[PDB]
């Protein structure tokens, strides 16, 4: 039971750390995707 | 079958994880690739 509360934790830890690791990973990447976007179409604009 | 939740955990983890890996990889990538080549294509424009 102790391994399993231990399997328990780590898989709690691995779980909220999971959802930690989604998270940041998806809010990092997409925003950063589309910003960085901005970013190129505005070196466009400046160029004109 | 705790070994197995061990799995369990460790391969939704992994799934998770993965299905996080995954994209944050292609979204970080992909989308990368394409707006550096803005840059380039600027960067001429620019020379001219």
């Amino acid at each position: 039971l102790s391994l399993q509360i231990d399997a328990a934790k780590v898989e709690a830890q691995n779980q909220l750390n999971a959802a930690r690791i989604a998270e940041i990973f998806n809010n990092m990447d997409l925003s950063k995707q589309s910003e960085f976007r901005e970013f190129l179409k505005t070196v466009a604009s400046f160029q004109q």
